[PDB]
């Protein structure tokens, strides 16, 4: 019915899912310290029966764009007011989602995080910041934030980007898209998959959104090898493309003219995804791209706020970029 993957917890499985969570909060330090990152995927097995199932056999059905969760639960005054930076957001009020998310993320693949992204935190945040509302990255607000694969720049980007809403007031929708393959013809779609597209890392990967692995940004930033859009089976390919940072190879008028049409079928086709106070979604990365829409920020301790987690299916794919920690790449 939706082109995304739904599951709504029962009260009782969402109150056994917060109580594994808590326990989590009180045994370990951090959510991403080296002990909890090896004990989470096993403290996972104990999360409610029906839970498991869905994550086990939605992430190998060939369709979805994302993995829906709802019905966890979330209590606006436990959980205190939104951060005005990701610096200061690890609060004690959102402590124990935090742990949530890294035990659902768990049943998915292996967390990591960027040495050049919120000082390598595995688990992130996003909020809008002020004076940073204009910008091209998660802290946006009143500037859209325009569609992307995560981390497109990257050969070891996320399969899935798993994203939990502790508020989301005013419904400001996250939205999603896939392969326009019903309206690419043939040709179109064989220049799409050769290797004629450059692609640059994006703006929070910049030293001035941080408080050596920079120098690999600058190098791919400065003098990036061409890459194609879409990759694997024509019938279903899988996708990577950034709308602000994806062009063409110089002087290339083919690939131009491709990338040209694809950009207008992805604004053509793109949809809304409400995560609501205590949702969880993991978007699948390689099938969807994935922005957020523009909105007012209140900056009143009351504004959007998500906590958000990179997923790989293979941690041992990365291991040239592991920058002295399997866990945080550059
Ligand atoms: N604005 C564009 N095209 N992409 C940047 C957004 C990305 O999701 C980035 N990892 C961020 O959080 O800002
Ligand atoms: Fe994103």
């Amino acid at each position: 019915v939706r082109p995304w993957s739904e599951f709504r917890l029962t009260p009782a499985e969402a109150a056994a899912a917060a109580a594994l969570a808590a326990r989590c909060a009180q045994r370990y330090d951090e959510t991403d310290g080296p002990e909890f990152l090896l004990d989470a995927p096993v403290i996972a097995h104990e999360l409610p029966r029906r839970l498991r199932t869905f994550m086990a056999r939605a992430r190998l059905d060939a369709w979805p764009h994302a993995l829906v969760v709802r019905g966890n639960p979330v209590d606006d005054a436990a959980l205190g007011s939104t951060p005005v930076h990701w610096r200061t957001a690890r609060t004690p009020g959102s402590r124990p989602l935090s742990f949530l998310l890294m035990l659902y993320a768990g049943l998915l693949g292996d967390v990591f995080g960027w040495a050049t992204q919120q000082d390598g935190r595995v688990v992130t945040d996003v909020l809008p910041i002020k004076g940073g509302e204009h910008t091209l990255v998660s802290s946006s607000s009143r500037q859209e934030l325009g569609w992307h694969t995560e981390d497109a720049f990257s050969p070891y980007r996320a399969d899935y980007v798993g994203l939990l809403s502790l508020r989301n007031p005013d419904g400001v929708a996250t939205t999603l898209a896939g392969v326009p393959l019903d309206d690419l013809d043939e040709r179109t779609l064989d220049v799409l998959f050769q290797e004629r597209f450059l692609i640059r890392p994006d703006d929070s990967h910049l030293q001035v959104n941080n408080s050596v692995e920079f120098e690999g940004i600058a190098q791919a930033a400065d003098r990036p090898e061409p890459v194609a859009i879409l990759t694997g089976h024509r019938a279903a390919p899988h996708l990577r493309v950034d709308g602000d940072f994806s062009a063409p190879a110089e002087g290339d008028e083919e690939a131009a003219a491709a990338l040209g049409t694809l950009r207008k079928l992805i604004d053509a086709s793109l949809y809304e995804l409400v995560l609501d106070q205590g949702d969880v979604a993991f978007i699948d990365n390689r099938r969807a791209v994935h922005g957020r829409r523009a909105f007012q920020p209140r900056y009143d301790g009351r504004d959007r706020w998500l906590k958000r987690i990179n997923i790989t299916r293979d941690l041992h794919r990365s291991r040239k970029a592991w920058a002295g920690d399997s866990r945080v790449l550059g």
